[PDB]
């Protein structure tokens, strides 16, 4: 039963550990009942413990401890009784979160002599609500009391449905014993108290800790304060337990304006101002051996002077010494737990808090500070006192001894002894301790599918003869200044009068910018914003496709936000809503209506805008749904006179826009029927549009509509990896986009079409690799294989249809065959296989390629081979 | 610039410390901008660091680190960018709370080799948002990378409005150096990572810590799971960085129902089942010297077998060994950071989680666990997996490697590396680390006045001839069974037919209980509830006063809640809403209409109900507003035949009911005008009612109304200390209440009437002692002293009026004169001076008496003296 040896300890802990494991399986009602019985047993025993605390400690006063043994039970209960601390605290079912709050284990309670019983009723009683255990290592001066404070708690818990040794205490303490308890393995936490050396040794143990320092507690009394209650509260805080209590106001800092008044008001109401010889004698007994006399602590005032060598009335509550030094040389400013007090003299407020912060900074860093002022009309002072004072508790118009243990003067403050002083003091709690610190929360995280979107430009218009019907719809009914962006071949050949012809004839002012060439550079973009910033357009228009529709919707940026650094605008990301350079909201200065005369790109719908740096020459595909065209237009009358090449490269980038959008990882049921309806039109009408041309406008139109439909697909289901390398392959060699996508898709399919790949994209919605299947759902949709095929022929037949399609469009079989030299390829292939993996298009490819696996399907194309793996 | 010495460290830290102090004074915009620049600089450098991390670490794979260096910047930013962490977080102005969130200081970042760069971009970047600093102590294998990961962060912050050495790193690390950094004083925290030994030495330093262990991560696959994604996600988690990443699924636990299926599905998709000789050879290289081979970590699978002595395809993602042992003897179950994996065989779910909990309990206690099942239709399994598994993260249908660092598969989970494992593991964080852990919150607590009340029984009726008018008002219009409580003198003398006369004549069933005598005991109460529980009344009535009206409203308790233990019902409290035994809501079975024939008590309004234990004989005044009479009645026709004594003792307890209610600490402006209007009527009409009696019914009525008015006062403004001793003085000697209150009030006034008292009640509303003034506002209200008196004569004149009043009512001058013997007083005076301080009435007396100060004004009354102090 008794504990004065190191083995008795190692036995106790075990018969305790085994209580917890039996106590942890308890419910809320089975412990809500243990919590009351232990709190009553502690309240009804408020007087005796307070007697047993003075007989043994030699300090304190009875009637002021009784407020503590009682506060530590009633004011603890009213607060932590309804705190759900057993199981599920919260359950957000929209998400998949649940907080379950298992306990922590067992604890070591390091008790002081200052508050031996309250600090025990407080920990004992709070460690039962969290379904924990605890073991006390008390102070020799108060071992009999704080251990009689737990038996009065335990013997009332076991009587309420608890085990019989859940709690434990050391009877004959030491260092060899505590240091053997704090370092015990079956312990799981340390709940300490007692100032420096204590916390310096709690954390240093090896276990966690909620140790708690302590020290000075400056209090400031400004001109705009109620010097009456400022003083009573100063005395009601020192004399309370004779200041032995922590946080008590060891030092006031008054401003000259009201010093004399305060000086007297302290005198009349039991204040002896240490004027001369008395003072020195008093600041000589305080500090013994660099520390405060361990015999003066908690003792009444008149009992101070006797040790000093003088005498004062027995009714004196306090001993005040008017001083100026605010450093360590003055022992009259350290953490004297006596009723003594230091009275400083300051010019104004700012001069005080500068002085307070200086003497909290010496012994009481982080603990608490106080202020007395107009709590309602001087909120800036407050704001200036909280932002300047490095204390975890700033107590405005409250006494510290009864506001730091806070449920009396202020609510919303966690009632507690064991007041955290923040890392400033050497403890990482920063708050009044409670049961939510003795607790191991834990979070079950159900798989949540990542949110998706089908976002387009409103006002898509599509048929032959749709320009004037559209401009005169939403543009002219509205804006007044336009900026048509296009290329020369369209400005020269009357593709841009057909649009000004309509704006003119109404009130509008046009200005065309036609210095855009294939693969636009950032130099052309600036030059376009440099113009937009002069013409100040109310709207922006973009013709052709790709180069214009990619230079314009970015010129739309530099016009509304010229501070945009392309280096940050083209930063590769991992998710498009968790973007690190969130695009600015740009639809205010001007809109970005878009027209297209080129089939494939589909840029008229999608956020993508491919441009190159003009310094490194790397195409930086940059993406955000803020640069959607805002009323795209797609008229098939601007395509019927296209050459045979641009038709192929276009309609053949659209194929690889849907192919790697039906198979992508962001694919959905919204973007999977459009991709197919595109891929089914590019099969019935694409060859015709190449051979026949304008002679079959029915086909030249569908292809134009399809290539846009893919946009609806790959605007939401981003591209795959064929573009991540086609952008680089089409830059280091100036190969066109569509021609590059054609020389890879018949070797990229068979890359992604492995159900046992080396990697995978880590997308929640992506259960497992479906690409091999997601590619056969294509063939069966086109009509390649009806009868019961292996799912591997449906692919061979998909490729075959491509090699057949790439044949009857003049597409070469390889790059070598496309105007590239093995000497210039092998050299800068490792460079653009890395710069491909670092593209934003590849973050959606189902297989998450390895640099060592793009290089291979990048050589196998130069030599017209097949990636076999 | 460089750091390979212990002094270079002590210099670095200083030029860092001085950055913080300059960085702490920064605003939100001045740091919201530092946070971006550092996150971009880290994202754009996602590839190289991943290269620099493999060249130097020898482990990992490039394309999987890049997801980390990028997650640690983008997914960190999107989450902690809007987190207010600079100043005021919250401001509840109704209360007086403000959370200001000063920073913590500077930090030591202990980095592993597993995640050298991400763990640096994560800490570096999160320590800038909290306006902190940090210093890294990296792993020798990865010193060049994680230090190149901070310069890429710092040099981008200083370029955004920051100092030039805010961050720091060690180039040539050691133990002598870290151990000298962790123990450095100017440090304020430790942000560690690296498993056991690390955290065992972080906390052991002397500073706080958020160190983070690590270990096994069981994953359970039940019958009702999607074995397809269960597997892909198992591989997508191991092969990811080659399992080197923490939290990865080191062990699966499948149930027989689907084991064979899972066994194959693992095989087809890159799973080599270690069947025979291969297995042993494989579980022989894992653990070297009791620990795992530090060369196998992060290495690919096929590179495992080579060390084992066999070979497998290069495309194998994983190495699986079907085993049964679940203890330490099997090294195939420890925290192997390799792509290896253990496959266990279980009968059913419960048999698995019992097995998982056993192998998390060995090396990975607290870190995280996983489960694959129907996340929607099997919520009990979930509930059973979270309540049973001691892990801070339970991952349902998510892969661990990409769900523990959680913003991808589940949201609402704090994205973080540095995953806390809870005290189970040896760290008191219990949660994924973030910036709110690197932060010192602090709470300004403005003085809030404690809420008060003016709560009475509705339906107070008062005039001559008010019984029948009242009973036939709300009782008969309603209830049907009554229980009149009274004493014999009223039952005998027809005071109780006057009330049944009216109930009868209507449909009601009466039963009278008249075994109540003065100073009722708990035996009489039970005997009354023992009756009420038989008659089952719909209403309760109480006549006379005190004894009945105090035994009935408690018999009202035992009737509606017979489980009430008087020991808890009479427990002294510190506040009446923070009560530790909250009374039950008792107005459902029966009401408690009350009548009174005795003036003083005023119990017909107030919650008080004085009764004695009958064992110790101590009057336990118990109080709660739940036992208010619910339609009190006060008719003056039941008093006009009272004797001369009861008139005095009554009207003279009412005096001390208002006197110590206008001066009390809970006094308010609601209860201060009633107290006076009582105290002004007991002065004009009390003497008359004594001498004349029924001959002056005008006076006999007012006194009856006044004595009730005081009830309105001291029901809300509790009594003082005259009752806390009159209850004991009237019990140890059976002196009547009013006679005791009269022999003390003319010595208690001059007790509370000291403006420099020894103590004070600690009530916020009580600025300072006003009693000396609050007693003179009385005299001036009665008419004792009009002309400009000293405020000390107004008291002498108040007392004089009392000694004069106590004279013309036959009240003796002292107790000695009242039938008490010095031999029996001096003996049991120390006993009832303590049992007075332990009364609930004294908790409202302005002076908070000392036991040594009640004894004195308790002897000074025996000898008819004056308390002088
Ligand atoms: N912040 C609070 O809530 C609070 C409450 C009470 C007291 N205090 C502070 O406590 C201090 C006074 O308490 P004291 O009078 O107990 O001084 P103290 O705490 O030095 O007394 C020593 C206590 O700490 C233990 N202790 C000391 N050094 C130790 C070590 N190296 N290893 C293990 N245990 C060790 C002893 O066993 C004993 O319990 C004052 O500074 C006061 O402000 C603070
Ligand atoms: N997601 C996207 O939005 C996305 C994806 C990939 C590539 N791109 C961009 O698309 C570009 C492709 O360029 P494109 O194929 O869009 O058009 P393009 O701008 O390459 O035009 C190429 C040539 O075709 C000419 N041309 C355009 N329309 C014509 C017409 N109707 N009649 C005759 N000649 C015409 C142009 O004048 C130019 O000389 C790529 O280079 C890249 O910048 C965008
Ligand atoms: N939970 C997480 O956030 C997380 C993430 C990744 C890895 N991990 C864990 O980290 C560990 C990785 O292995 P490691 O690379 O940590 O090897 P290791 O465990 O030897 O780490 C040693 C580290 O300890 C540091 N150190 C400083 N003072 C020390 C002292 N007094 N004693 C010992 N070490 C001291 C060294 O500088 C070195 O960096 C594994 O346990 C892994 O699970 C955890
Ligand atoms: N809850 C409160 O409001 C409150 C406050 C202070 C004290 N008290 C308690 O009230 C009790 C006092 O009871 P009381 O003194 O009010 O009366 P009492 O209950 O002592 O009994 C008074 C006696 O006087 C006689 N009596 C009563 N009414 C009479 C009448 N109308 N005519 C003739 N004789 C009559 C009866 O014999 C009766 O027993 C004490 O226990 C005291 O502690 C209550
Ligand atoms: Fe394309
Ligand atoms: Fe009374």
């Amino acid at each position: 039963m008794a504990v004065t040896n190191v083995a008795e300890l190692n036995a106790l802990v075990e018969r305790v550990k085994k209580a917890q494991r039996e106590y942890a399986s308890f419910t809320q009602e089975q412990v809500d009942k243990i919590f009351r019985a232990a709190a009553l047993a502690a309240a009804d025993a408020r007087i005796p413990l307070a007697k047993m605390a003075v007989a043994e400690s030699g300090m304190g006063i009875v009637e002021d401890k009784v407020i503590k043994n009682h506060f530590a039970s009633e004011y603890i209960y009213n607060a932590y009784k309804d705190e759900k601390t057993c199981g599920v605290l919260s359950e957000d079912d929209t998400f998949g979160t649940i907080t379950i709050a298992e306990p922590i284990g067992i604890i070591c309670g390091i008790v002081p002599t200052t508050n031996p019983t309250s600090t025990a009723i407080f920990k004992s009683l709070i460690s039962l609500k969290t379904r924990n255990a605890i073991i006390f290592s008390p102070h020799p001066r108060a071992k009999d009391a704080t251990n009689k404070a737990a038996d009065i708690v335990l013997q009332a818990a076991i009587a309420a449905g608890a085990p019989k040794d859940l709690i434990g205490w050391i009877d004959q303490p030491s260092v060899e014993l505590s240091n053997a308890l704090m370092h015990h393995p079956d312990i799981n936490l340390i709940l300490a108290t007692g100032g420096p050396g204590m916390v310096k040794a709690a954390y240093s143990s090896g276990k966690p800790a909620i140790g708690v320092g302590a020290g000075n507690t400056p209090v400031v009394i400004d001109e705009t304060a109620d010097i009456k209650r400022a003083v009573a509260s100063v005395l009601m805080s020192k004399t309370f337990d004779n200041g032995v209590i922590c946080a008590s106001e060891q030092s006031v800092v008054v401003v000259d304006s009201v010093y004399d008044a305060v000086r007297e008001r302290f005198a009349t109401h039991g204040g002896y101002l240490l004027q001369g010889k008395e003072l020195k004698a008093v600041q000589d007994v305080i500090l013994k051996n660099g520390a405060l006399n361990a015999a003066i602590v908690g003792q009444p005032a008149y009992k101070i002077a006797e040790l000093a060598g003088f005498s004062v009335p027995e009714n004196t509550k306090i001993l005040i010494g008017e001083v100026t030094v605010v450093d360590e040389s003055e022992p009259f400013a350290h953490e004297k737990l006596s009723p003594t007090l230091a009275m400083y003299r300051a010019k104004d407020f700012e001069d005080a808090v500068e002085k307070a912060e200086k003497l909290v900074a010496m012994g009481g860093i982080g603990h608490t500070s106080c202020l007395y002022t107009d709590q309602d009309n001087q909120p800036a002072r407050v704001s200036y006192f909280g932002q300047k004072m490095k204390t975890a508790r700033i107590l405005i118009n409250t006494p510290a001894s009864q506001g730091g243990i806070g449920d009396l003067y202020n609510f919303k403050l966690a009632p507690s002894l064991t007041l955290g002083c923040g890392s400033w003091g050497g403890n990482s709690i920063s708050e009044n301790v409670g049961p939510k610190h003795l607790i191991n929360k834990k979070t079950v995280a159900k798989r949540a599918e990542n949110m998706l979107w089908h976002k387009l430009p409103k006002s898509i218009y599509f048929r032959r003869g749709s320009l004037p019907i559209a401009l005169d719809e939403v543009i002219t009914d509205g804006h007044k200044r336009a900026l048509i962006v296009t290329d020369r071949f369209l400005f020269n050949n009357g593709y841009a009068d057909q649009i000004t012809s309509v704006l003119k004839a109404a009130g509008v002012e046009t200005e065309v910018f036609f210095e855009v060439e294939a693969d636009p550079t950032l130099s052309i973009v600036r030059k376009g914003a440099e113009l937009a910033n002069s013409f100040k357009p109310d709207v922006i228009i973009a013709l052709g496709g790709g180069s214009p529709m990619d230079a314009a919707k970015i010129m739309w940026v530099m016009y509304e936000h010229p501070e945009t650094h392309f280096e940050e605008l083209a930063l590769r990301f991992m998710d498009i809503r968790k973007r690190i350079y969130k695009f600015p909201k740009m639809g205010v200065k001007a809109k970005m209506i878009a027209v297209t005369t080129t089939s494939g790109t589909g840029s008229e719908v999608t956020p993508f805008a491919v441009v190159t740096d003009d310094a490194t020459g790397q195409k930086y595909p940059l993406a955000d749904y803020a640069l959607t065209p805002d009323m795209a237009i797609v008229d098939a009358n601007l395509v019927m006179d296209m050459p045979k090449s641009l038709c192929a490269f276009g309609g053949l980038d659209a194929v690889t826009h849907a192919m790697e959008a039906y198979v992508s990882v962001l694919a959905s049921e919204f973007s999977d029927g459009q991709a197919l309806q595109a891929l089914k039109l590019l099969k019935e009408y694409l060859p015709a549009s190449y051979h026949e041309g304008s002679k079959n406008p029915v086909a030249r139109e569908r292809v134009h509509s399809a290539a846009t439909i893919a946009g609806i697909a790959f605007a939401n289901a981003f591209l795959g990896v064929c573009h991540s390398m086609a952008h680089k392959l089409g830059s280091q060699f100036h190969i066109p986009h569509g021609l590059a996508n054609a020389l890879l898709i018949c070797n990229v399919i068979r890359y992604n079409a492995n159900d046992n790949p080396t990697k995978q994209t880590a997308f929640s919605q992506y259960d497992r690799p479906q690409a091999r299947r997601r590619y056969a759902e294509i063939a069966d949709h086109l009509g390649l294989s009806a009868p019961g095929d292996r799912t591997a022929a449906k692919i061979e037949k998909l490729l075959a249809w491509l090699e057949t399609l790439k044949a009857e469009l003049g597409i070469p079989k390889s790059i070598r065959e496309a105007g590239v030299q093995e000497a210039d390829f092998l050299a800068n292939v490792d460079k653009l296989s890395e710069d491909a993996f670092d593209d934003q298009c590849t973050g959606a490819n189902p297989r998450y390629p390895l640099i060592s696996e793009l290089k291979q399907i990048l050589l196998d194309t130069y030599y017209g081979r097949d990636y076999v793996e």
